[PDB]
C-alpha cells in the first residue's frame, strides 16, 4: 500500500534499536536504498546508555573504539547475533515499518564476487571496506572514523560491520555522530 | 523528470550569497526512495565572495546558503537560491511551469528535528564534506549541511561553507560534494 | 535476457584484470555506474595484479607519487580502445556479469556536457567537474591516496572519467589495492 520495498531501515526515530556494550545502548539509524545495482547507505549512530554514551579518555585512555555487526542469513533476514535489534529492522512503511517481518532481501545483500567471505589460501581485498569519518555532537574537531566492511564476518551468509575509532583524547564527549553517506554492489 | 530537482546544470547565476545573483549553486537532488542523492558545488562570480584575500579580509572564512521550504516543499522567497531556478527536471533545463508539491524530497522531520526548546538537538542532521577552489588539492574548503535547522518554514537545507587557510586571489568555484538524507515521504 | 540491467553499467565485480596502467592487464578496475535518473551512482576500487605499482617502494622509487586511469568515450559513450579500461568486460549488468553483446549506446551515463564541458581554448575553465575522494591501501587507515576524478576534460572523445591516484605519504613495500569510494554525476540525459 504504502509499502517501500526499496527501502530496508532502523526507522528514523532516536528511540534505541542496538547493544554496543548493553543491550539497547544506542540508535544505529541505517537506511539501505536500493538503486539497482549499488545499495545507497546512510548511517549515524546515538549512543544512550552504557559505557560508550560519554567518552572519557582522562578516565578510560583505552576506550578508543566498538564495533557494530549486522550478521544475514541466505534470505538477507538480520540474525540474532547481530549488534542491531530485529524489531524495527524491516522494509520501510512512511516513517515505520511493514506490518510482518520480511522474509527476503537478498537485493539489499552485499554482493558476495565483490566481497567475499574470508577463506584461507584466497586473497583479501580491501575494496570489501569503505572509510568515512563522522564527527561527535556535530563538531569539525571531534572525527571518528567509521570503518564498514561487507560480508567479513564468520556463521552468516552476508555481512555489514561498522568499526568505529577515534585517535584524539575525547573528554566528556557525547557518542552521538553527524551522518554519512556510501555505496555498495548489491547481491542481485 | 519528476525524480530529479535541480538547478539546471549551466553557468548562470542563481544565487544571492551577498548581493543579487553573485554565484551558481548547481544542486542536484535526485529520489532514491527514501533517500534523496544530493550534488552540490558552488560557482561565485561577482561581490566579496568571488575572488578571497585574506591578507586584505583575514578575518572571511566562511559564509552560508540556505534553501528554506514551505510545507509543500516549495522554495521560499528568504532563501539564497533564487526560486524561478529550482524545479523538476527537462532535459539540461527545468519544468517550464513552478512545481506545487516536492514533499518527497524534504529532509525527513523524525531524522532532522526543526530547533526546539527543551529537546536534545542530534548532530545526524549534519553531514560535512569538502570540497576544492580551483579544484586544487591544497584549497580545501568544508561544506558543512544541515537539515531544518532554521527558523520560518517547514524544511530547509543549510550550506555553510568556511576554510582555515589564508587564501590569496583565490576564486570561490568549488569541486561537486556528494551526500544522502532521508526523504520526507 | 529479461536480466538484462541498462541501469546498470560496470566492469563486473570479479577480481580479473580488466585496466592497463603501465602494461597490459596490469590492474582490475572495479567501477560500477548506476543509473538513478538524472544522476549516475558511481562506485570504484583498484586492485594492482602486475607490474610497476603492484607494490609502491617509495624507498627505491622516491618520485612515484601516482598515476592515472582515463575511460575516453565517443559521441554514443562507447568506451574507445585507447582508454587504461578494456573493452570486453565493460558493458551493461547481467547478474554478475555482463550483457552478451558490446553496448551501441550509453549517453545516460555519460558526464553532462553542460555540467561539464569539453576543454576549449578560450574558456574559462570550473572545477565542478571534479570531485575528490580518498580511497586506502590494504584497508589500512594510515595508508591513503587521494582519487581525484574529473568528468570530460579529455581531448580526442566526446566524453571522459579520469581517475588520477596521487598519494602524499612514503610507501615502502605497499601493495596497491583499495578500499572502494562512491561518488555521483550529472548525466547527460
Amino acid at each position: 500500500k504504502n509499502n517501500d520495498k526499496l527501502t530496508l531501515w532502523t526507522t528514523p526515530d532516536t528511540s534505541p534499536n542496538c547493544r554496543i556494550d548493553q543491550d539497547k545502548d544506542s540508535k544505529l539509524t541505517l537506511v539501505l536504498t536500493k538503486c539497482g545495482s549499488q545499495i545507497l547507505a546512510n548511517v549515524s549512530l546515538i549512543v544512550v546508555a552504557g559505557r560508550y554514551k560519554i567518552i572519557n579518555n582522562n578516565t578510560n585512555p583505552a576506550l578508543k573504539g566498538f564495533t557494530i555487526k549486522l550478521l544475514f542469513d541466505k534470505n538477507g533476514v538480520l540474525m540474532e547475533s547481530s549488534n542491531l535489534g530485529k524489531s524495527y529492522w524491516n522494509f520501510r512503511n512512511q516513517n515505520s515499518i511493514m506490518s510482518t517481518a520480511y522474509e527476503k532481501a537478498i537485493g539489499f545483500m552485499p554482493n558476495l564476487v565483490a566481497y567475499p567471505k574470508p577463506t584461507t589460501g584466497s586473497k583479501k581485498y580491501a575494496r570489501d571496506i569503505v572509510y568515512g569519518n563522522i564527527y561527535l555532537g556535530g563538531k569539525p574537531h571531534q572525527p571518528v572514523t567509521i570503518k564498514t566492511t561487507f560480508n567479513q564476518e564468520t556463521g552468516c551468509e552476508y555481512s555489514i560491520t561498522f568499526d568505529f575509532s577515534w585517535a584524539k583524547t575525547y573528554v566528556n564527549v557525547e557518542f552521538e555522530t553527524t551522518s554519512f553517506t556510501f555505496s555498495y554492489i548489491a547481491q542481485e
